[PDB]
């Protein structure tokens, strides 16, 4: 017999893949272990390393699938509390890389962010974090929110805190990358508000994402106006991604809102729809819930106007390589927007940069806690 | 130019140490990141693919020189704390990495221990444990010692606690590898004592490694029962590698000590020296401080007399195509010692199992509680 092992040729194509799947050690956002990657694909179909192929993400889907199985069964045969929440959390995350480019059936992906978020609750049962949860109503929609305070938190004991709000990008899932990076600012005894607007997080695949997601945004921010333990004048705004577009978009309507803006590999504008490699095509068709004649049009609507004022300090990390949110639109926005707006380029990354996370997300964390300090913090 | 990825060659040929290194995900033990892997190998001279050759565990240590180096810089410059801790871990995990397979230059290696020990103490200062870390002295022998408390942890609000002793292995550091595994005993408000014995940790390549380690886990449980703040009749020893191994000899000469041993892929006796894979044969050299001509001759001495009564119940994670520890030595120990050793044995896994280190480490720390909770806890 041979020891269970990733082929060569899967690992080598999966490369682009690997620094998302490991994204950041965390301590409560769910996160794989390279065994978990070996149970996925050591048993993958041979002959199957197309990554813009439908047949490739189904068995993506079907593997990661069984590594979650696995793991719900040792969470629900766990002899103990702790064992139960880091099995549940094993699980979560193989569900999470089972589905989040998987995209040929609507219910089973729904099925799996549903799994994960029920995991995710389950979890906050037995954690150690004050996690206030509730629906955030704007107009007809009812928005899943997160409240989330830093690690023996007590209103009797602190100051009125600052809060970062965390926005998804296209086919993150909330509990999963956006706790990761949530965590570098709990970790700084600051407050962080997670949330699904529509398309995002559980919304993915039930409601179009909103273009306009400053419009939710606007009714964190209400919120945590009315909380007593969040200070409103110490605000950050960070996303990710498609959620880094959002942080642009905020900048430019709500900016004085907030002490500074995160953007962590958004754009002012995507590249041509027709041309995008992998699964996007297929990635943004499901966010926005429309077929592949209609995205142009919406990725014309996307465009910003870089001429519109920044109305507040933005923070952008950006990839050379960005194939998605080109480097020459950042730069040009990052010339306009001038002292207001600092970019960290890095030559030979990739989108969102995700080599170099571990070490970006402690700048970031700094420079964010920097920015509420220049605000009398 | 191309985004920084892994050779495809470079990644297949390291596929049996990716789960070593990555190892477990740790709140407190140091961890890589996959950027970090990305980091080493990304500029990896090309033609040096040979695990048993020299130069290419000389390049290896340059390489993850070079990224250990890199977050101390990070570290140096860090604004808060927090950020100065993350990177002086990841800085631990690169050196660690850099110096775990390399031997050639024993000063060299001696000097990245070192880093990682200085980089271990300075993280102690910051973190949420009680460490309580002193010399044991043993003969003329000083050995490092830590004895760390659970997460919140007051004399004043607890019983006595359970203490869990964990071993290193041939070439574990003792704040890597094995705080990761006592991490499991730490989430279940359980005492770790983790410790350089000779040869080992700090030790490694400044006194040979002790065949009967038995004698300085004698001076461990002495300190235990002299301490208030732990319940000497609930103790248990784990071993990983050959710590496992001198899980066995605890077993067989102070077993009576503990309420339950763990042993983590060791063995009664080791594969034959002369034919031992990849960089082995040097390990072993480095960690007796002997030559080629000297080894079989210890490895004779090393073999257990397995009739020798076992004094207490014994679980052991195995894999059938461990290389080092033959399984058919484990399982003719395994029916000997019959009723008090139980084989957790993995069809398809190398040594030490590490595609399955996260679901059978949930497991062993539940047996370990169960057999505390079997002696009235
Ligand atoms: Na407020
Ligand atoms: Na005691």
């Amino acid at each position: 017999n041979k020891p269970n092992r990733i082929s060569p040729e899967l690992l080598a194509t999966c490369g682009y893949f690997m620094p998302r799947i490991f994204f950041l050690n965390s301590q409560y956002a769910p996160q794989v272990h390279w065994g978990d990657v070996v149970a996925a694909l050591s048993h993958f179909p041979a002959g199957n390393l197309d990554l813009s192929s439908e047949e490739f993400w189904y068995e993506w889907m079907i593997n990661w699938s069984k590594v979650g199985d696995s793991y719900i069964n040792i969470a629900n045969s766990a002899k103990s509390e702790v064992s139960h929440v880091r099995a549940l959390r094993s699980a979560a995350a193989c569900y999470h890389w089972a589905e989040f480019m998987y995209f040929s059936d609507r219910s089973r992906k729904i099925q799996l962010r549903e799994y994960i978020r029920s995991c995710f609750l389950s979890s906050i049962k037995y954690s150690d974090l004050l996690v206030d949860h509730q629906y955030i109503v704007v107009d007809k929609f009812h928005m899943p929110f997160f409240l989330i305070f830093p690690k023996g938190y007590k209103e009797e004991e602190n100051h009125p805190l600052p809060c970062v709000i965390l926005s998804n990008g296209l086919d993150s899932m909330t509990e999963i990358e956006i706790l990761s990076l949530a965590e570098f600012f709990l970790g700084k005894n600051m407050a962080v508000a997670i949330f699904d607007g529509p398309g995002q997080g559980i919304n993915l695949g039930k409601s179009p994402i909103a273009i306009d997601m400053e419009l939710y945004v606007s009714s964190i921010v209400k919120l945590l106006e009315d909380d007593a333990r969040i200070n409103s004048n110490l605000l950050c705004f960070l996303g990710i991604s498609f959620g880094g577009y959002f942080a642009l978009r905020v900048a430019q309507r709500i900016g004085d809102k907030f002490c500074c803006i995160v953007n962590l590999s958004g754009g002012p504008e995507i590249a041509e729809f027709d041309k995008l490699p992998r699964r996007l095509k297929e990635d943004f068709q499901f966010a926005f819930m429309q077929d592949n004649s209609h995205m142009q049009s919406i990725f014309d609507e996307i465009k910003l106007d870089i001429s519109l004022p920044c109305k507040t300090k933005v923070f952008t990390v950006h990839g050379e390589l960005d194939d998605i949110f080109q480097i020459d639109k950042v730069k040009k926005l990052d010339q306009l927007w001038g002292d207001n707006h600092q970019l960290l380029c890095y030559e030979s990354e990739a989108h969102v940069c995700l080599n170099k996370i571990n070490e970006y997300m402690i700048q970031v964390s700094d420079w964010v806690s920097e920015q509420f300090w220049l605000n009398g913090y």
